[PDB]
């Protein structure tokens, strides 16, 4: 029921490395292939050795306590146990052709959180907007463009050496959309009582665990937790300006619909986020097929 794609796309994420072919009935680790050869690849960034990343497999003083907590390092993956094999991680979802860790940081899952902070979208009277073709109102959430990418996006990021989760979706959110490392400290701090006050009345977890990333590969991948804070009454964001992060091009509020193009997984969860709230989907119903 199809296998991970972007994980096996060539050339490797900022390198000219190109995977090792795998058929699609190859993909799953339960299949014995006893020729694969994949392709081994870690960028130089992350051999270099620095604070984000582990060392080599083979470092002597390197004892990995994958599937666990292990010390300011989350090996856990959110998806259940992963294989260990010759030592290292096998990515759940099975072959990608390459070997290493490319440019992932960690063996095994490297943590990720969405933040996906929505809000209705209201008229000039602050009233919510119904769509003629569901019924439903529009709900709207907080999305950023990057320059690298030029693609919208949940504004989300790595998650630091030690740091929860919670605090992850909340730095993020502030940083990216909020610009908060460019503010006063006190504006911080209107900031952080707004988003305290936001990060503790409407969040529901809309996805966690693997996603299928071009940087994975057999033995590091990226996992993330999108969890949706929702404002029902828009009084928590509606006097909170957005202003982009140093990394993030642009930053708006996105009219949600079915018709949105998002980077990554982020419209299947932003899809799953509407399901949640009642909220506006279908804009064109396709019924002109049938009109006569
Ligand atoms: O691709 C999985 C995740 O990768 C992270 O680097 C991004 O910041 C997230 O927004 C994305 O969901």
């Amino acid at each position: 029921e199809n296998s991970h794609n972007k994980a096996r796309t060539s050339p490797y994420p900022g390198s000219k490395v190109e995977r090792s072919q795998v058929p699609n009935e190859k993909v799953g680790w339960l299949v014995e292939w006893q020729d694969y050869k994949p392709v081994e690849y870690t960028a130089v960034s992350v051999l270099a050795g620095p604070r984000w990343a582990d060392p080599q497999i083979s470092e002597s003083n390197f004892s990995p306590k994958f599937n666990e907590k292990d010390g300011h390092v989350e090996r856990k993956s959110k998806n259940g146990l992963y294989e260990i094999e010759n030592g290292r991680p096998r990515n759940p979802a099975g072959r990608t052709g390459l070997v290493g860790r490319g440019l992932l940081g960690r063996w095994g899952p490297n943590h990720a959180a969405d933040p996906i902070i929505t809000r209705w979208k209201r008229d000039s009277s602050g009233n919510k907007i119904m769509h003629p073709v569901s019924g439903k109102h529009i709900l709207q959430f907080v999305a950023i463009k990057r320059k690298d990418c030029g693609e919208w996006a949940i504004p989300g990021g790595m998650v630091d050496p030690g740091e929860k989760i919670s605090a992850t979706l909340k730095r993020e959110f502030g940083e990216e959309a909020l610009n908060s490392l460019q503010k006063t400290s006190a504006e911080k701090r209107e900031i952080e009582e707004k988003l305290h006050k936001l990060f503790s009345q409407d969040h529901l977890v809309i996805y966690k665990g693997y996603v299928d990333d071009p940087r994975n590969t057999d033995n590091a991948w990226m996992e993330t937790e999108a969890v949706n804070y929702h404002d029902e009454t828009g009084e928590i964001m509606d006097n909170l300006m957005l202003e982009a992060g140093d990394d993030a091009g642009k930053v708006k509020w996105v009219d949600i619909n079915d018709k949105l193009k998002l980077y990554a997984s982020h419209s299947q969860f932003i899809k799953l986020v509407a399901e949640k709230r009642d909220a506006h989907w279908s804009e064109d119903s396709e019924a002109d097929c049938h009109a006569l």
